[PDB]
Protein backbone atom coordinates (compact mmCIF):
# COMPACT_ATOMS: atom_id res chain seq x y z
CA UNK A 1 0.00 0.00 0.00
CA UNK A 2 1.11 3.37 -0.65
CA UNK A 3 0.12 7.31 0.54
CA UNK A 4 0.54 10.58 -1.10
CA UNK A 5 0.15 13.93 0.16
CA UNK A 6 -2.54 15.34 0.22
CA UNK A 7 -3.21 12.07 2.32
CA UNK A 8 -7.11 12.29 1.73
CA UNK A 9 -8.30 11.96 -1.65
CA UNK A 10 -7.64 14.47 -4.59
CA UNK A 11 -11.86 15.28 -4.23
CA UNK A 12 -11.78 16.20 -0.77
CA UNK A 13 -10.65 19.70 0.50
CA UNK A 14 -10.19 19.75 4.69
CA UNK A 15 -7.82 22.33 5.50
CA UNK A 16 -6.81 23.96 9.20
CA UNK A 17 -6.69 20.21 10.18
CA UNK A 18 -5.48 19.25 13.85
CA UNK A 19 -4.82 16.09 14.28
CA UNK A 20 -5.08 13.99 17.13
CA UNK A 21 -5.16 10.33 18.25
CA UNK A 22 -7.99 9.06 19.79
CA UNK A 23 -8.64 5.17 20.44
CA UNK A 24 -6.06 3.61 18.03
CA UNK A 25 -7.38 6.33 15.23
CA UNK A 26 -5.44 9.29 13.64
CA UNK A 27 -8.28 11.61 13.75
CA UNK A 28 -7.72 15.36 11.76
CA UNK A 29 -10.25 18.01 12.11
CA UNK A 30 -10.15 20.66 9.81
CA UNK A 31 -12.70 22.98 7.63
CA UNK A 32 -14.00 22.18 4.95
CA UNK A 33 -13.12 23.76 1.43
CA UNK A 34 -14.95 22.63 -2.08
CA UNK A 35 -13.17 22.55 -4.77
CA UNK A 36 -13.63 25.81 -7.06
CA UNK A 37 -14.58 27.40 -3.78
CA UNK A 38 -15.30 30.72 -3.70
CA UNK A 39 -14.64 31.82 -0.16
CA UNK A 40 -12.82 29.98 2.71
CA UNK A 41 -14.56 26.94 4.43
CA UNK A 42 -18.07 26.68 2.72
CA UNK A 43 -18.60 23.19 3.77
CA UNK A 44 -19.76 21.31 7.03
CA UNK A 45 -17.40 20.08 9.42
CA UNK A 46 -16.00 16.91 8.66
CA UNK A 47 -13.49 14.06 10.09
CA UNK A 48 -11.38 11.68 8.54
CA UNK A 49 -9.27 8.90 10.46
CA UNK A 50 -6.46 6.29 9.78
CA UNK A 51 -5.55 3.07 12.08
CA UNK A 52 -2.48 4.73 14.39
CA UNK A 53 -0.41 2.10 13.31
CA UNK A 54 -1.60 2.30 9.04
CA UNK A 55 -1.34 6.03 8.24
CA UNK A 56 -1.82 4.73 4.48
CA UNK A 57 -5.22 4.14 4.99
CA UNK A 58 -7.82 6.98 5.67
CA UNK A 59 -11.35 6.30 5.89
CA UNK A 60 -14.64 9.50 6.00
CA UNK A 61 -16.44 9.46 9.07
CA UNK A 62 -19.37 11.88 7.52
CA UNK A 63 -19.95 15.28 8.59
CA UNK A 64 -19.85 15.53 12.15
CA UNK A 65 -21.77 19.27 12.81
CA UNK A 66 -23.25 21.46 10.53
CA UNK A 67 -23.34 25.26 10.20
CA UNK A 68 -26.80 25.85 11.78
CA UNK A 69 -26.32 24.19 14.61
CA UNK A 70 -24.83 27.09 16.51
CA UNK A 71 -27.93 29.50 17.73
CA UNK A 72 -25.82 32.56 15.83
CA UNK A 73 -26.25 30.83 12.80
CA UNK A 74 -29.60 29.62 12.51
CA UNK A 75 -29.91 30.74 8.25
CA UNK A 76 -26.46 28.96 7.83
CA UNK A 77 -25.34 32.26 6.39
CA UNK A 78 -22.02 32.10 8.54
CA UNK A 79 -19.02 29.80 7.85
CA UNK A 80 -17.49 27.99 10.51
CA UNK A 81 -14.05 28.00 10.06
CA UNK A 82 -10.79 26.47 11.67
CA UNK A 83 -12.00 23.98 14.84
CA UNK A 84 -9.99 21.90 17.11
CA UNK A 85 -11.39 18.49 19.21
CA UNK A 86 -10.05 17.65 22.93
CA UNK A 87 -11.18 15.04 25.10
CA UNK A 88 -11.73 16.91 27.88
CA UNK A 89 -11.73 16.04 31.76
CA UNK A 90 -14.98 14.08 31.54
CA UNK A 91 -13.73 11.58 28.62
CA UNK A 92 -16.28 12.94 26.19
CA UNK A 93 -14.84 15.07 23.10
CA UNK A 94 -15.67 19.27 22.84
CA UNK A 95 -15.50 20.83 19.44
CA UNK A 96 -14.01 24.45 19.76
CA UNK A 97 -14.52 26.61 16.82
CA UNK A 98 -15.24 30.19 15.35
CA UNK A 99 -17.89 31.35 12.42
CA UNK A 100 -16.49 33.63 10.22
CA UNK A 101 -15.06 36.92 11.23
CA UNK A 102 -17.57 36.43 14.58
CA UNK A 103 -15.98 37.45 17.76
CA UNK A 104 -17.36 34.45 20.12
CA UNK A 105 -16.14 30.82 20.36
CA UNK A 106 -18.42 28.18 19.70
CA UNK A 107 -18.42 24.53 21.90
CA UNK A 108 -19.74 21.52 20.80
CA UNK A 109 -20.07 18.36 22.54
CA UNK A 110 -19.94 14.09 21.82
CA UNK A 111 -19.18 11.09 23.28
CA UNK A 112 -17.18 9.89 20.07
CA UNK A 113 -14.60 11.06 18.21
CA UNK A 114 -16.42 10.95 15.15
CA UNK A 115 -19.56 12.45 16.47
CA UNK A 116 -22.37 13.73 15.97
CA UNK A 117 -21.25 16.67 17.79
CA UNK A 118 -24.32 19.01 19.79
CA UNK A 119 -24.36 22.83 20.61
CA UNK A 120 -22.71 23.01 23.95
CA UNK A 121 -22.21 26.51 24.39
CA UNK A 122 -20.58 29.45 23.87
CA UNK A 123 -16.75 30.75 25.81
CA UNK A 124 -17.64 32.99 28.49
CA UNK A 125 -16.54 34.86 31.65
CA UNK A 126 -17.05 33.24 34.72
CA UNK A 127 -19.45 35.32 36.76
CA UNK A 128 -17.44 37.74 38.40
CA UNK A 129 -15.72 39.11 35.24
CA UNK A 130 -17.94 41.32 32.93
CA UNK A 131 -21.29 39.90 34.42
CA UNK A 132 -20.28 36.55 33.15
CA UNK A 133 -20.98 37.29 29.90
CA UNK A 134 -19.56 35.39 26.12
CA UNK A 135 -16.40 36.14 25.51
CA UNK A 136 -15.71 38.23 22.30
CA UNK A 137 -12.53 40.50 23.65
CA UNK A 138 -8.68 40.43 21.62
CA UNK A 139 -10.64 38.96 18.41
CA UNK A 140 -11.96 35.61 19.19
CA UNK A 141 -10.31 33.91 16.12
CA UNK A 142 -8.60 30.00 15.47
CA UNK A 143 -8.99 28.25 18.22
CA UNK A 144 -6.94 25.43 20.11
CA UNK A 145 -7.53 24.08 23.16
CA UNK A 146 -5.18 22.03 25.46
CA UNK A 147 -6.33 19.22 27.85
CA UNK A 148 -3.19 18.76 29.71
CA UNK A 149 -1.84 15.42 31.12
CA UNK A 150 -3.24 16.25 34.93
CA UNK A 151 -6.84 17.02 33.32
CA UNK A 152 -6.96 21.05 33.15
CA UNK A 153 -8.14 22.95 30.38
CA UNK A 154 -6.49 25.71 28.05
CA UNK A 155 -7.62 27.66 25.62
CA UNK A 156 -5.56 29.59 23.13
CA UNK A 157 -7.08 31.74 19.85
CA UNK A 158 -6.03 35.30 18.70
CA UNK A 159 -5.88 37.11 14.97
CA UNK A 160 -3.03 39.25 14.73
CA UNK A 161 -2.72 40.97 11.18
CA UNK A 162 0.52 42.77 10.65
CA UNK A 163 -0.63 44.63 6.81
CA UNK A 164 -12.84 46.18 14.40
CA UNK A 165 -10.29 45.35 17.44
CA UNK A 166 -7.61 42.54 16.97
CA UNK A 167 -4.97 40.46 18.77
CA UNK A 168 -1.81 41.88 20.15
CA UNK A 169 -0.55 38.32 20.23
CA UNK A 170 -1.98 34.66 20.61
CA UNK A 171 -4.34 34.91 23.94
CA UNK A 172 -4.68 32.41 26.55
CA UNK A 173 -7.03 31.29 29.58
CA UNK A 174 -7.63 27.95 31.87
CA UNK A 175 -11.47 26.75 31.25
CA UNK A 176 -13.19 25.26 34.03
CA UNK A 177 -14.54 21.91 33.73
CA UNK A 178 -17.68 22.72 31.93
CA UNK A 179 -15.77 23.90 28.86
CA UNK A 180 -16.93 26.83 28.79
CA UNK A 181 -16.17 29.62 31.16
CA UNK A 182 -12.19 30.78 31.83
CA UNK A 183 -10.66 30.70 35.13
CA UNK A 184 -9.52 34.69 34.04
CA UNK A 185 -9.58 37.32 31.43
CA UNK A 186 -7.23 35.68 28.81
CA UNK A 187 -3.31 36.96 28.55
CA UNK A 188 -1.15 37.21 25.77
CA UNK A 189 1.30 34.45 25.17
CA UNK A 190 3.40 34.52 22.23
CA UNK A 191 3.74 38.21 20.32
CA UNK A 192 1.96 39.13 17.20
CA UNK A 193 4.59 40.97 14.80
CA UNK A 194 4.24 44.58 15.92
CA UNK A 195 5.06 43.33 19.71
CA UNK A 196 7.31 40.80 18.39
CA UNK A 197 9.76 43.57 16.61
CA UNK A 198 12.90 43.65 18.90
CA UNK A 199 12.56 40.01 20.45
CA UNK A 200 13.34 36.55 19.53
CA UNK A 201 9.89 35.86 17.50
CA UNK A 202 11.04 39.10 15.42
CA UNK A 203 9.53 38.56 11.95
CA UNK A 204 8.19 35.33 12.73
CA UNK A 205 5.60 36.98 15.31
CA UNK A 206 1.90 35.58 15.59
CA UNK A 207 -0.42 35.84 13.54
CA UNK A 208 -3.55 33.15 13.63
CA UNK A 209 -3.94 29.32 13.66
CA UNK A 210 -2.65 28.66 17.10
CA UNK A 211 -2.08 24.43 17.63
CA UNK A 212 -0.92 23.23 21.59
CA UNK A 213 0.98 19.98 21.96
CA UNK A 214 2.42 18.23 24.56
CA UNK A 215 5.95 16.79 24.22
CA UNK A 216 7.26 14.74 26.98
CA UNK A 217 6.76 17.17 29.82
CA UNK A 218 6.79 20.17 27.89
CA UNK A 219 4.25 22.59 26.11
CA UNK A 220 5.02 23.13 22.21
CA UNK A 221 3.12 26.16 20.99
CA UNK A 222 2.85 25.91 16.69
CA UNK A 223 0.96 28.83 15.13
CA UNK A 224 0.74 30.54 11.70
CA UNK A 225 3.38 33.28 11.77
CA UNK A 226 3.40 36.78 9.75
CA UNK A 227 4.26 35.27 6.79
CA UNK A 228 1.13 33.24 6.81
CA UNK A 229 2.54 30.42 4.98
CA UNK A 230 4.64 28.94 7.40
CA UNK A 231 3.93 27.29 10.70
CA UNK A 232 6.34 27.82 13.56
CA UNK A 233 6.19 27.00 17.25
CA UNK A 234 7.37 28.08 20.84
CA UNK A 235 8.16 25.71 23.18
CA UNK A 236 7.59 26.44 27.09
CA UNK A 237 7.53 24.90 30.45
CA UNK A 238 4.44 25.98 31.18
CA UNK A 239 1.31 26.74 29.01
CA UNK A 240 0.22 29.95 29.82
CA UNK A 241 3.42 31.79 30.06
CA UNK A 242 7.32 31.32 29.51
CA UNK A 243 6.91 30.60 25.38
CA UNK A 244 10.62 30.95 24.13
CA UNK A 245 10.84 30.82 20.04
CA UNK A 246 11.32 27.87 17.95
CA UNK A 247 11.56 27.89 14.62
CA UNK A 248 10.13 27.60 11.38
CA UNK A 249 8.82 23.45 11.08
CA UNK A 250 7.35 23.91 7.74
CA UNK A 251 6.35 26.59 4.71
CA UNK A 252 3.87 25.32 2.04
CA UNK A 253 6.47 26.60 -0.24
CA UNK A 254 9.51 25.72 1.40
CA UNK A 255 10.42 29.90 2.01
CA UNK A 256 12.90 29.75 4.50
CA UNK A 257 14.06 26.53 4.19
CA UNK A 258 17.80 26.71 3.59
CA UNK A 259 17.24 30.21 3.54
CA UNK A 260 15.17 29.69 0.29
CA UNK A 261 13.31 32.49 -1.06
CA UNK A 262 11.42 31.88 -3.69
CA UNK A 263 8.40 29.55 -3.25
CA UNK A 264 9.04 25.93 -5.04
CA UNK A 265 4.83 26.06 -4.52
CA UNK A 266 1.91 28.29 -4.57
CA UNK A 267 1.74 30.47 -1.30
CA UNK A 268 -1.37 30.42 0.70
CA UNK A 269 -2.13 30.47 4.68
CA UNK A 270 -0.94 27.58 6.37
CA UNK A 271 -2.92 26.03 9.81
CA UNK A 272 -2.12 22.52 11.52
CA UNK A 273 -0.13 21.03 14.20
CA UNK A 274 1.99 18.45 15.27
CA UNK A 275 1.17 14.63 16.38
CA UNK A 276 2.56 11.41 18.21
CA UNK A 277 1.66 7.99 15.70
CA UNK A 278 3.55 5.29 15.58
CA UNK A 279 6.71 6.16 17.50
CA UNK A 280 7.23 9.27 15.07
CA UNK A 281 6.47 12.89 14.88
CA UNK A 282 4.44 14.72 11.83
CA UNK A 283 3.35 17.97 11.11
CA UNK A 284 0.10 18.09 9.37
CA UNK A 285 -0.27 21.32 7.17
CA UNK A 286 -2.29 22.51 4.28
CA UNK A 287 -1.62 23.29 0.30
CA UNK A 288 -3.27 25.72 -1.88
CA UNK A 289 -5.29 24.40 -5.68
CA UNK A 290 -6.97 26.17 -8.01
CA UNK A 291 -5.31 29.08 -8.08
CA UNK A 292 -6.80 30.73 -5.00
CA UNK A 293 -6.98 30.30 -1.37
CA UNK A 294 -10.35 28.56 -1.21
CA UNK A 295 -9.68 25.33 -2.12
CA UNK A 296 -7.34 23.93 0.58
CA UNK A 297 -5.92 20.48 0.71
CA UNK A 298 -3.97 18.61 3.91
CA UNK A 299 -0.80 17.36 3.73
CA UNK A 300 1.90 16.12 6.22
CA UNK A 301 5.50 15.45 6.51
CA UNK A 302 7.39 13.51 8.95
CA UNK A 303 9.79 15.62 11.76
CA UNK A 304 12.10 15.15 13.96
CA UNK A 305 12.70 16.57 17.30
CA UNK A 306 16.24 16.59 18.12
CA UNK A 307 17.71 16.01 21.51
CA UNK A 308 17.66 19.67 22.64
CA UNK A 309 13.89 20.14 22.14
CA UNK A 310 14.52 21.77 18.37
CA UNK A 311 12.58 20.83 15.50
CA UNK A 312 14.23 21.63 11.90
CA UNK A 313 12.17 22.62 9.28
CA UNK A 314 11.53 20.11 6.92
CA UNK A 315 10.65 20.44 3.33
CA UNK A 316 7.30 19.70 1.63
CA UNK A 317 7.18 16.42 -0.33
CA UNK A 318 5.07 14.33 -2.75
CA UNK A 319 5.11 10.77 -0.63
CA UNK A 320 4.13 12.20 3.18
CA UNK A 321 2.56 10.16 5.27
CA UNK A 322 4.16 6.99 3.14
CA UNK A 323 7.15 6.04 5.35
CA UNK A 324 9.50 6.33 2.43
CA UNK A 325 9.59 7.08 -1.09
CA UNK A 326 7.65 5.76 -3.57
CA UNK A 327 7.73 3.07 -6.56
CA UNK A 328 8.74 3.88 -9.40
CA UNK A 329 6.17 1.54 -10.66
CA UNK A 330 2.67 2.40 -12.06
CA UNK A 331 0.82 5.23 -12.54
CA UNK A 332 0.65 8.73 -10.88
CA UNK A 333 -1.84 12.00 -10.79
CA UNK A 334 0.06 15.15 -11.67
CA UNK A 335 -1.97 16.82 -8.80
CA UNK A 336 0.79 15.50 -5.86
CA UNK A 337 2.95 17.36 -7.43
CA UNK A 338 5.13 19.36 -4.32
CA UNK A 339 6.69 21.55 -6.84
CA UNK A 340 5.10 23.78 -9.22
CA UNK A 341 6.02 27.04 -10.79
CA UNK A 342 6.03 29.48 -13.50
CA UNK A 343 7.63 32.97 -14.18
CA UNK A 344 4.31 34.10 -12.48
CA UNK A 345 5.11 32.94 -8.57
CA UNK A 346 4.46 35.37 -6.41
CA UNK A 347 6.75 35.77 -3.91
CA UNK A 348 4.28 37.66 -1.96
CA UNK A 349 0.77 36.06 -1.15
CA UNK A 350 -1.59 38.24 -3.13
CA UNK A 351 -4.76 36.81 -3.99
CA UNK A 352 -6.40 39.87 -5.89
CA UNK A 353 -2.88 39.74 -8.54
CA UNK A 354 -5.01 38.62 -11.86
CA UNK A 355 -2.28 36.76 -12.74
CA UNK A 356 -3.26 34.06 -10.69
CA UNK A 357 -6.16 33.09 -12.75
CA UNK A 358 -3.51 32.39 -15.81
CA UNK A 359 -0.73 30.80 -13.18
CA UNK A 360 0.20 27.09 -13.21
CA UNK A 361 -2.29 25.54 -11.17
CA UNK A 362 -4.35 21.76 -9.96
CA UNK A 363 -7.50 22.10 -10.82
CA UNK A 364 -10.38 19.12 -10.22
CA UNK A 365 -13.54 18.61 -12.64
CA UNK A 366 -16.55 16.91 -11.98
CA UNK A 367 -16.61 13.62 -14.12
CA UNK A 368 -19.65 10.77 -14.32
CA UNK A 369 -20.44 8.56 -11.50
CA UNK A 370 -18.46 9.35 -8.23
CA UNK A 371 -16.17 11.79 -6.94
CA UNK A 372 -13.56 9.11 -7.83
CA UNK A 373 -13.85 9.55 -11.22
CA UNK A 374 -13.21 13.23 -11.10
CA UNK A 375 -10.50 14.32 -13.00
CA UNK A 376 -7.38 16.43 -11.28
CA UNK A 377 -4.69 17.49 -14.03
CA UNK A 378 -2.51 20.79 -13.81
CA UNK A 379 -3.42 23.42 -16.03
CA UNK A 380 -2.11 26.45 -17.59
CA UNK A 381 1.55 24.82 -18.42
CA UNK A 382 3.59 27.55 -20.28
CA UNK A 383 6.88 27.98 -20.79
CA UNK A 384 9.33 29.03 -17.95
CA UNK A 385 7.19 26.46 -15.93
CA UNK A 386 8.24 23.43 -13.85
CA UNK A 387 6.56 20.51 -11.94
CA UNK A 388 8.12 18.17 -9.51
CA UNK A 389 7.51 15.17 -6.99
CA UNK A 390 9.79 14.18 -4.56
CA UNK A 391 10.82 11.11 -3.53
CA UNK A 392 10.62 7.70 -6.46
CA UNK A 393 12.69 4.79 -5.74
CA UNK A 394 13.90 4.37 -9.20
CA UNK A 395 14.76 0.62 -9.88
CA UNK A 396 14.94 -0.11 -13.87
CA UNK A 397 13.38 2.72 -14.92
CA UNK A 398 13.46 3.33 -19.11
CA UNK A 399 10.77 6.04 -19.75
CA UNK A 400 7.83 7.89 -18.47
CA UNK A 401 4.13 7.93 -20.14
CA UNK A 402 3.30 11.20 -19.59
CA UNK A 403 -0.79 12.08 -20.16
CA UNK A 404 -0.55 15.93 -21.52
CA UNK A 405 -2.95 18.05 -23.86
CA UNK A 406 -3.03 21.62 -25.20
CA UNK A 407 -2.16 23.65 -28.03
CA UNK A 408 2.14 23.27 -26.94
CA UNK A 409 5.09 23.35 -29.43
CA UNK A 410 8.28 23.10 -27.64
CA UNK A 411 10.50 20.80 -25.31
CA UNK A 412 9.54 19.51 -22.03
CA UNK A 413 12.66 18.32 -20.29
CA UNK A 414 12.95 15.94 -17.52
CA UNK A 415 15.66 16.24 -14.90
CA UNK A 416 16.24 14.88 -10.94
CA UNK A 417 16.32 18.76 -9.94
CA UNK A 418 14.38 21.82 -9.71
CA UNK A 419 16.71 24.14 -11.52
CA UNK A 420 16.59 21.47 -14.32
CA UNK A 421 20.37 20.69 -14.52
CA UNK A 422 20.48 17.06 -13.73
CA UNK A 423 18.75 16.54 -17.02
CA UNK A 424 17.41 12.61 -17.85
CA UNK A 425 15.31 12.80 -20.79
CA UNK A 426 13.28 14.81 -23.18
CA UNK A 427 10.37 15.02 -25.81
CA UNK A 428 9.01 17.29 -28.36
CA UNK A 429 5.91 18.78 -27.62
CA UNK A 430 3.42 18.70 -30.82
CA UNK A 431 0.17 18.94 -30.01
CA UNK A 432 -2.29 21.50 -30.74
CA UNK A 433 -5.72 20.06 -30.42
CA UNK A 434 -7.46 19.32 -27.02
CA UNK A 435 -7.76 15.62 -26.63
CA UNK A 436 -5.55 13.82 -24.27
CA UNK A 437 -2.52 11.60 -25.08
CA UNK A 438 0.24 9.47 -23.77
CA UNK A 439 3.61 10.71 -24.47
CA UNK A 440 6.58 8.17 -24.06
CA UNK A 441 9.90 10.21 -23.05
CA UNK A 442 13.02 7.67 -22.64
CA UNK A 443 15.05 8.57 -19.72
CA UNK A 444 18.69 7.47 -18.15
CA UNK A 445 18.10 7.65 -14.38
CA UNK A 446 20.42 5.53 -12.36
CA UNK A 447 19.03 3.18 -9.24
CA UNK A 448 18.28 4.99 -6.14
CA UNK A 449 15.95 7.46 -4.84
CA UNK A 450 15.77 11.03 -6.72
CA UNK A 451 12.83 13.59 -7.01
CA UNK A 452 11.13 14.03 -10.39
CA UNK A 453 10.95 17.55 -12.40
CA UNK A 454 9.26 18.49 -15.89
CA UNK A 455 10.18 21.35 -17.21
CA UNK A 456 8.23 22.90 -20.05
CA UNK A 457 10.21 25.70 -22.67
CA UNK A 458 8.50 26.80 -25.75
CA UNK A 459 4.65 28.77 -26.85
CA UNK A 460 1.97 27.94 -26.04
CA UNK A 461 0.22 25.77 -23.08
CA UNK A 462 -0.62 22.45 -21.58
CA UNK A 463 -2.71 20.34 -19.32
CA UNK A 464 -0.60 17.47 -17.60
CA UNK A 465 -2.70 14.98 -15.95
CA UNK A 466 -1.18 11.93 -15.05
CA UNK A 467 2.37 10.34 -15.60
CA UNK A 468 3.16 6.39 -14.89
CA UNK A 469 6.67 4.75 -14.63
CA UNK A 470 8.22 2.11 -17.80
CA UNK A 471 10.65 -0.52 -16.06
CA UNK A 472 12.57 -3.17 -17.51
CA1 LIG B 1 -15.56 17.52 0.70
CA1 LIG C 1 -6.79 25.49 14.45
Amino acid sequence: KQITNPYLPLYEYVPDGEPHVFDGRLYIYGSHDLAGGTRYCQGDYVTWSAPVDDLKSWRYEGVIYRKDQDPLNPDGNMEMWAPDVTRGPDGRYYLYYCLSFYPAVGVAVSDSPAGPFQFHGHVKYPAHIQGGKTLAEFMPFDPAVLTDADGRVYLYYGFSPVKIQFSEGCMTAELEPDMLTVKDTPKMCVPGGKLAVGTPFEGHGYFEAPSIRKVGEKYYLLYSSQLSHELCYAVSDQPMEGYAYGGTIVSNGDVGLDGRAAPVYTLGNNHGGIVQAGGDWYVFYHRQTHGTEFSRQGCAEKITIKPDGSIPQVEITSCGLNGGPLAAGGSYSAAIACHLTDGTTLREIDYSDPVMKTQIQITEEARDGGEDKNLHYIRQIGGGAVVGYKYFDFQGVMALDLTVRGDAGGRLAVALDAGMKQAVGGADLALNGGGWQTVRIPVTVPNGVHALYFGYTGEGRLEFSDFAFVTA
